[PDB]
């Protein structure tokens, strides 16, 4: 309860570039390891985070997120900090589209939107785009907005509240592109960005139940590491 003034800073980090990312395929609950270029960039991310002291580290249970978290912990000079994996931090479940070429998925989603080109989908809110993915999936295994947004926010709230109970501090959270876009939309849609890059950092401050989105898809940590 003495937690009210504590500040928690979430370094909400997209994992490094994988095989499926490189081959332009939907990778949600599907997973694949980092490619060497991805390893290089995640290594620079770690170096660029060496002066940020983390109290906790979390990732999804996706191999790509685990691998990236281990690289960041190693190169940020916190190799012994325990990594906590959480299944509720997974990327959106693309259902029938898992592993499909993104061009094929978007053609099928655009058809469900009844739009000429998947181009016009960019006009759509993230809410309606994620809804359209499940609409296009005949198996209805893909998550919709209400499923995804609910589980993402509950888990981020849990991590924030726990960190505040432990005195506040910095928390590394290695997760996924749509999850990040979705979380920003929920917290402060004035800052929402689709397509945050691999190894980018979205810094979110939490205090007394109030979130502040400080940065979105920041590549400065990689660049610091790279110098």
């Amino acid at each position: 309860r003495e937690t009210d003034s504590n500040v928690v800073t979430l370094y909400v980090t997209r994992h490094g570039k994988t095989i499926l990312n490189t081959n332009h395929r939907a990778q949600g609950w599907a997973d694949s390891p980092l490619v060497e270029k991805g390893v290089e960039v995640a290594t620079n991310l770690g170096t660029g985070l060496k002066d940020i002291h983390f109290m906790n580290a979390y990732s999804s249970d996706s191999g790509r997120a685990i691998e990236t978290a281990n690289l960041v912990l190693k190169y940020s000079e916190q190799s012994k900090l325990k990594l906590e994996q959480r299944k509720k931090l997974r990327e959106l479940n693309f259902g029938i589209f898992e592993g499909e070429k993104l061009d094929n998925m978007w053609d099928a989603v655009g058809k469900a939107a009844g739009v000429t080109s998947p181009e016009e989908l960019l006009k759509f809110s993230i809410q309606e785009v994620i809804d359209l993915i499940r609409a296009a999936d005949p198996t209805k295994q893909a998550e919709d907005w209400e499923l995804f947004s609910t589980r993402i926010k509950a888990e981020i709230d849990k991590i924030s509240e726990e960190a505040a109970k432990d005195g506040g501090g910095n928390v590394l959270v290695v997760v996924h592109g749509l999850l990040i876009t979705t979380l920003i939309e929920m917290l402060d849609s004035s800052k929402t960005k689709l397509g945050v890059e691999n190894a980018s950092v979205t810094k979110i401050v939490y205090q007394d139940g109030i979130y502040t989105v400080e940065s979105v898809g920041d590549m400065s940590y990689v660049a610091k590491g790279k110098e």
